[PDB]
Formats: structure tokens, C-alpha cells, sequence
């Protein structure tokens, strides 16, 4: 109770940080207050709360949070955060239509005191911001923003820093954007993470990770990056004995270390911890709802791999189903939500909840995951609603790093999942010792340039199905979409798409083969090179057969029926 107050509730002053601003753009109040209050993280202790009203009738209640601020330097090595002034409340809106708003704060303690501020008029403008990333109703395999354009997630996880903290986002998500990137993923805990929220306790959030997470949200948002979430990973709720970077022996939420569970299993239905992580969802709401740069909330990395004492199925579908209730119905802006599991396939009694709005994949797999990964997106069609990879490797244990310096392995993954009808690319581990120090970004560039003029939420594509391979030198495998307009090839050689000593290919001319497809000239074939993404060819057609041209590991083909 470090924040704790003990004085009569009173709004002691108010700063606003515009009186005007365009659609989608934050809206900040800053608010001095005394009250009584042992934890200003707590909604029974103290209560703050914006409320905003639109000329359209639509009113928003805004949860509001405590923060303190801070300045950053780099001590060579290390971010060191010094705390700027005391803490104090804030309100985050961001508005939805544009024109005139009201809005006013209101405030309770413990006490049952209630106090309010006058209203306050504020006026919004058009802006270039497309909106919060949604479902498709066009297309429920793909995300879409707000004002109807599609959001294909372009990137890879980026879930935590060095010790340099938010000066390693600095330049590793400069690099991802301007390398066609617009998607990494985060994580709030374990209590190691970067922005870890619950780092010394789970009644009471760490202010200094909260303004790292505002300093990465905010890059993102001048880079025009969609940010998952994480709140929670499997290692909080995994014994030590059981591996796989466990972490409940130093996690807050055990009583040893002053935490309400005697054990992991007490998670999912503990009344004292269900209380305290909705406290939490609270916080995250009402520290980053107003982002359009969140893309989703995530409530587990791998819930399936925590401890096997502690997982019932009943109890983690049940909690999922209650938590994602709770959420949307605090969160103004209604964010995706979803949850992630470590066995590929998933678990379908969570998965098919509908308060998830899309279903994921993890995978780390060495041998034939090209056909591993085409199997999955076929398999979770199911679920009607959109499927992210939201890991994938060759290892769980880190071989990627020296059996495959070029990133090979990203490649074939991101061109697989993409062309395989899945809603953005695979996302690859390995961002700090792998993709930035190889220099790896080239593929995301490459393969966004290919796709960055095709509308998937129009073109109805289907997996590519009636086609006959003519192609005697090699064993050639295509994945590939058919549209209403394009047709989307890959085409790997399988003798050499899974082997990684060979220098990036720096190809050429010669006929190789050719692949005949169920569709009516005339049209245009485009040859795209994947490594230097650039056109090759392009070649009108007649009729039906597209010649295969020469490629050493893999091709791009997009075809334009004319
Ligand atoms: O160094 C900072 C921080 O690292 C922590 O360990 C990391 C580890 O370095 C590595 O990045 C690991 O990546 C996992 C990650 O958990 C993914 O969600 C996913 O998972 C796997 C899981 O970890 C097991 O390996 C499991 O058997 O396989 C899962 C995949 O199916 O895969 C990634 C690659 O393995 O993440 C851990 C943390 O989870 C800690 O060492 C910490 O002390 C340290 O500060
Ligand atoms: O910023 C990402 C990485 O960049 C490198 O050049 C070093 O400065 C590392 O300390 C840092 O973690």
C-alpha cells in the first residue's frame, strides 16, 4: 500500500491535453485528486471513471488509472527509468465519430463518497486514422479496420527487450516497418518481461513497465504498427520440476512470494485472484483501450502448458468464457480478443468460444512444415473466424539461430501460411538473437510487396485445387489461392526448400515447367522473385498453361484473369 491516502475524496485539478482532435486520436486528461484509498489499482478503494457523449447520443465510460511519470536515459547498457513529479490519474479516450463531445469525470472511494467535475466540451475532426482492427464481415478469414480496409498482419514477435529496454523497440521496430511490417506481439508477464504489469505483486501494477509499454504503444503508433497484447504466459502457473522455463516459484501470484494461490490449479476459480485479474483488465483497459494500435487482447501464451496439476479443462474454458465477457463489456472500443495454446491444433472447447474472436497456431517443427502448416489453416477453417500463427519455428530450443543464418525457414513459412488462406504471416520467434542481427527483414519486405495491392477481403480466394503439374526435372509443390480476380502461386523445389547452407539465390532465363489451372484466358502472369522482391517476367497469355520458369528454391506467380 505504498499509494495508499487517507484525506476526503476531492478532484483537486484537471489539464486537458487538447480541446481538439482528429478521429481515432488520443485524448488525455491528467486529474489531482485526495481521497481515502489503500490501493489506487482497486475499483473498491478508488474509482475513477471518464464519461463521454458523442453529438450521436453514444456514450463511452472510460475507466481511469494511476500513473506516474518518468524519464528515461541509457546507462550504456541498461534503461534506467527517474520518476518525474508524484503520481497521479489519468483518463485515455480516443473518439469514434467525429463533432462535439462532452465529457466529465466522476469519482468514489472506499468511503462511498462520490465527487464529479463539471462538463467539459471538446471537438473532433476528420484524420487519416482507417479505425480499431475488427473481423471482416466480407471475408471472416481476414481482419479489417474500422473504415472497411483490410489489416493483413505483416511481422513477427517482439515480445520483450534486452536490458535496454525501450531503447532495443527503437530500432527494432523502425526496421520491421520500413521493411513492410505493421504487427508485433508483446508480453505483460511473467514478472520478468519488459512490461510486465504484475512484476512485484497482483494486487498492485508496476509503473514503470505500464510507461514502457506507453513508450512502445506510442512508436507503434508513429510507425503505423498493430500491437498484440500478451497479459499472461504459461510460466507463471508451472512448477519448476516440469521444465520449459517454468516460473510459479517466483511468480507473485503464489503465496510464498505474498500472492492469494497455494497453488497453480487455485488459479482459474481462487475468488481473491479472479478479483484481482479483473482489476488487472481493468488497468489495461483503461491504460491502452483508446489505442488503435492494440490490435487484440491476448489472455494466454500456451494456457495448455502450464503446469498439468493446474489445468482443467472445465475450470480454463469456463474462465476464458467469463473473463472475455468481462472484458468486452469494460472495453469502450471492443478489441479483439483471444488466447493461444501450445499443441498445434489447439484446444476446440476454447477455441470455439465465440467471446474469442480468432483462433491461433503455435508451432516449432523441423521436418515437412510446409505441409504441417497447410494442414492446420485447413483444419481450423472450422472455427469460422480468423486463424494467426501467431509462433512458429523450426525448435522450441533455439536451432534456427545456427542451422539457418539466411531465415529460410521464416520464408517458407510466411509464404505458406499467407497463400494457404490464413490471416497474415507466420510469426517467427527469434526477433532479438536472429532476425535483427541477421538482418532478415528482406523476406517481410519482399512478400509485402507481392501482396500489398491485393484486396483478400474481396477476392474470395480458395486453396488452389485443380491443377497438373508438368515438370520433369524436379519434384516442384505449389501452395497456393484462387480469386475472383488473381490467382496466387508458390511454387518450392522440395529437395531444396528444407536445406539452409546455400547462399541467399541470386538467379534467370530457362524453361523449366509448366502448371495448367481450372481457369478462362486471356491473362497476365507475373514472376516475382521472393528474395529480392522484385518482378522477373510478366507474360500475356493465350490460354491455360503457365510455364514454370527457372528458380533455385522458390518462385512467386501472380496471375491476373483479364
Ligand atoms: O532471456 C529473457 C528471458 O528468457 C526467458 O526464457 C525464454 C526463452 O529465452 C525463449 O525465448 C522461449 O521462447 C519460447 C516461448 O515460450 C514461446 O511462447 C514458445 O514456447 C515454448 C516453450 O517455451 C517451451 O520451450 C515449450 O516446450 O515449447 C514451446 C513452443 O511449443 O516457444 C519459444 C521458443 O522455445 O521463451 C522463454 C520464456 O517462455 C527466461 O529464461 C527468463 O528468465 C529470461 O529473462
Ligand atoms: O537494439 C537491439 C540491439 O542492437 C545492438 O546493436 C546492440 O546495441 C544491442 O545491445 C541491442 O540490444
Amino acid at each position: 500500500s505504498r499509494y495508499k491516502d487517507n484525506r476526503p475524496l476531492n478532484i483537486l485539478g484537471i489539464d486537458i491535453s487538447k480541446m481538439e482532435l482528429g478521429r481515432y486520436n488520443l485524448f488525455e486528461v491528467s486529474i489531482f485528486l485526495q481521497g481515502s484509498y489503500l490501493n489506487p489499482f482497486d475499483p473498491q478503494e478508488i474509482d475513477v471513471e471518464g464519461i463521454f457523449e458523442d453529438q450521436y447520443g453514444n456514450q463511452y465510460r472510460v475507466p481511469g488509472f494511476f500513473y506516474q511519470e518518468y524519464k528515461r536515459e541509457l546507462k550504456n547498457d541498461y534503461e534506467y527509468l527517474v520518476p518525474v513529479g508524484d503520481p497521479y490519474f489519468k483518463i485515455r479516450f480516443s473518439p469514434i465519430n467525429i463533432g462535439s463531445y462532452k465529457f466529465f469525470i466522476k469519482v468514489k472511494d472506499k468511503t462511498g463518497r462520490e465527487v464529479s467535475s463539471d462538463k467539459y466540451t471538446i471537438y473532433v475532426k476528420e484524420s487519416e486514422k482507417p479505425g480499431y482492427i475488427r473481423v471482416s464481415e466480407k471475408n471472416w478469414r481476414y481482419f479489417k479496420f474500422d473504415n472497411g480496409r483490410q489489416f493483413l498482419p505483416i511481422g513477427a514477435n517482439i515480445c520483450w527487450a534486452t536490458s535496454k529496454g525501450t531503447y532495443d523497440y527503437d530500432v527494432w521496430l523502425p526496421k520491421c516497418a520500413e521493411n513492410g511490417g505493421n504487427y508485433f506481439r508483446v508480453w505483460l508477464g511473467p514478472s520478468w518481461a519488459t512490461f510486465a504489469l504484475e512484476r512485484e505483486s497482483v494486487k498492485e501494477y508496476d509503473l514503470k513497465n505500464a510507461w514502457k509499454l506507453d513508450y512502445v504503444l506510442n512508436l507503434a503508433e508513429k510507425l503505423n504498427m498493430y500491437i498484440m497484447f500478451c497479459f499472461d504466459s504459461y510460466n507463471e502457473l508451472r512448477y519448476q520440476k516440469e521444465g520449459a522455463y517454468p516460473y510459479w516459484e517466483h511468480t507473485p501470484h503464489y503465496e510464498k512470494n505474498g500472492g492469494p494461490l497455494k497453488e497453480p490449479k487455485d488459479f482459474w476459480t481462487n475468488n481473491e485472484m479472479i478479483k484481482y485479474y479483473k482489476n488487472k483488465l481493468r488497468y489495461i483497459v483503461a491504460r491502452y483501450g483508446y489505442s488503435t494500435n492494440v490490435f487484440a487482447w491476448e489472455f494466454w501464451n500456451q494456457v495448455d502448458i502450464i503446469s498439468p496439476t493446474a489445468f482443467v479443462i472445465g475450470e480454463v474454458k469456463k474462465w476464458h468464457e467469463d473473463m472475455a465477457k468481462y472484458l468486452n463489456s469494460i472495453d469502450p472500443w471492443k478489441h479483439l480478443i483471444t488466447t493461444s495454446f501450445a499443441f498445434s491444433p489447439g484446444k476446440p472447447e476454447i477455441d470455439s468460444i465465440s467471446g474469442l474472436n480468432f483462433v491461433q497456431t503455435h508451432i516449432y517443427k523441423s521436418n515437412r512444415y510446409i505441409d504441417a502448416l497447410l494442414s492446420l489453416i485447413a483444419y481450423k477453417e472450422k472455427y469460422r473466424k480468423p486463424h494467426l500463427v501467431g509462433e512458429f519455428g523450426l525448435d522450441a530450443g533455439g536451432n534456427d539461430l545456427w542451422v539457418d543464418p539466411n531465415g529460410y525457414v521464416i520464408h517458407n513459412a510466411i509464404w505458406t501460411t499467407i497463400l494457404s488462406g490464413a490471416s497474415g504471416t507466420a510469426m517467427s520467434w527469434w526477433w532479438d538473437n536472429h532476425i535483427h542481427p541477421n538482418n532478415l527483414y528482406f523476406h517481410y519486405r519482399a512478400l509485402a510487396d507481392f501482396v500489398k495491392d491485393i484486396n483478400f477481403l474481396e477476392e474470395k480466394f480458395e486453396r488452389l485445387t485443380n491443377y497438373k503439374f508438368n515438370v520433369y526435372n524436379r519434384e516442384i509443390k505449389v501452395i497456393g489461392l484462387q480469386g475472383k480476380k488473381y490467382i496466387l502461386l508458390w511454387l518450392y523445389n522440395a529437395k531444396e526448400a528444407y536445406q539452409y547452407k546455400k547462399d541467399i539465390p541470386n538467379m534467370s532465363s530457362k524453361f523449366l515447367g509448366s502448371i495448367e489451372l481450372l481457369i478462362k484466358p486471356p491473362i497476365k502472369v507475373i514472376y516475382y522473385d521472393t528474395y529480392r522482391g522484385e518482378k522477373i517476367k510478366e507474360l500475356d497469355l493465350d490460354k491455360n498453361v503457365i510455364p514454370i520458369i527457372e528458380f533455385e528454391r522458390d518462385l512467386a506467380i501472380k496471375i491476373e484473369l483479364l
